[PDB]
């Protein structure tokens, strides 16, 4: 009621900005996480497997409010090396009839320096949160006018790697020209070699896991190549998936033909299937964070059974608000019991074993 009014009254970008402000100020979880929901992966304990996806808190302003909302882990970003404004407005669109969003933000970012200082101000608070099962991820992007993509990512590793439990090499935004070509075998191998070199140069207690975030629009060859490179280099994990440049048949929203990445329900099963493929291609040995269209416990469990160790959501929050977090968790716990799993861990990749 208070949300859909403010959102019927505000364009989506204004609604987002207000949501970040409200969350950051702690104006918002009764659900107490069961032991069944704990997952150990990426060198950390996660008190529950439901995280906030990149894009909600691009600049690291609302991290504590997000844990208060009940997220088991928080991912901020994408952060670019230099500040940049992103695309001109309007650049985000609701498709309410589809429970979907289309965005073309183009990596609006306060930049590494601003985010560094913001995280440093709460660095020991985060260390305690991480030890308590509430890790922090930092998602790295590249500036629009950058003439060396790998150096942009390297800079991100150097500056924010020491403040993160995991880093994400985001090579799958549909809204930065040329970016998704970095998912190609040769480009990815070169980029990730550099990224891992830089990460390995950080002092041990400041050395994050490194994950690569991939698109839902990849060819079979692209997926096979990514799997090969991830295994060759010892990449720590995959985030599967970013938004889709596809427009599935059946979309009803008036704004369905806006340029950008599509998120929410129409992406859900395309993302699940991409998780399934990547888990198989990596022999279940590479942790996957599953994302795209999660709005229920069933949605979460489907991705977990397909191979995700953790899941994330964003678009569901924009429709259902903060209560969706607890809802997903409570539903997930109930389904795990119904399906005879002792916990989340037992369900990871379960579809591949039946
Ligand atoms: C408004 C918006 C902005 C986003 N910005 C980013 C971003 O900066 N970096 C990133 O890796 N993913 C970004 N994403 C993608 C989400 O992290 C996620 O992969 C995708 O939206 C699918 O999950 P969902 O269906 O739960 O929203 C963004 C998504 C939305 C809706
Ligand atoms: C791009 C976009 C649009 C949007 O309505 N939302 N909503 C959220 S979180 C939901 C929310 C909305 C308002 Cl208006 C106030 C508080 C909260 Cl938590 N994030 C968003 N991101
Ligand atoms: O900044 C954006 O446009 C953006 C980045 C990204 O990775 N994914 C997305 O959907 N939007
Ligand atoms: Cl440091």
């Amino acid at each position: 009621h208070l949300m859909p009014t403010l959102q019927g009254l505000l364009d989506p970008e204004s609604a987002h900005r207000l949501a970040v402000r409200f969350t950051s100020l702690g104006l918002l979880a009764r659900f107490q996480d069961s032991d069944m929901l704990e997952v150990r992966v990426l060198g950390h304990k996660f008190r529950n497997p439901v995280g906030i996806a990149a894009g909600f808190d691009k600049h690291g302003e609302a991290v504590d409010g997000l844990y208060k909302m009940g997220f088991g882990f928080v991912e901020i970003g994408s952060v670019t090396p230099k500040p940049q404004e992103g695309n001109p407005r309007p650049r985000v669109f609701r498709l309410p009839e589809d429970q979907a969003v289309i965005n073309r933000y183009g990596f609006n970012s306060h930049g590494l320096s601003v985010v560094e200082h913001r995280l440093r101000a709460r660095q020991q608070k985060q260390a305690k949160l991480t030890e308590d099962g509430l890790p922090l991820g930092v998602n790295l992007g590249k500036n629009k006018t950058s003439v060396d993509a790998a150096e942009d990512y390297a800079e991100g590793v150097r500056v924010l790697g020491p403040l993160a439990d995991y880093l994400v090499v985001n090579v799958s935004s549909p809204n930065t020209a040329g970016l998704r070509s970095l998912q190609g075998k040769a480009e990815l191998r070169r980029l990730l070699t550099k990224v891992l070199q830089e990460r390995d140069g950080l002092r041990r207690v400041h050395r994050p896991a490194v994950l690569v975030k991939i698109a839902p629009d990849l060819t079979s060859q692209d997926k096979e190549d990514i799997a090969s490179v991830v295994k060759e280099l010892g990449i720590d994990g995959l985030i599967v998936t970013n938004t889709t440049v596809s427009r599935p048949a059946g979309l009803q929203g008036a704004l369905r033909s806006e340029t950008g990445g599509l998120s929410g329900k129409p992406l859900r099963d395309l993302s699940t299937q991409t998780i399934r493929e990547m888990y198989a291609l990596t022999q279940g040995r590479v942790p996957i964070i599953g994302v795209g269209g999660v709005s229920s416990g069933q949605d979460a469990l489907e991705k977990i059974r397909a191979g995700a160790s953790l899941v994330q959501l964003y678009t569901a929050l924009t429709f259902w608000g903060p209560p969706v977090v607890g809802k997903v968790k409570r539903e997930l716990e109930a389904l795990l019991k119904e399906q005879g799993f002792g916990g989340v861990t037992d369900a990871i990749g379960a579809d591949h074993r039946r």
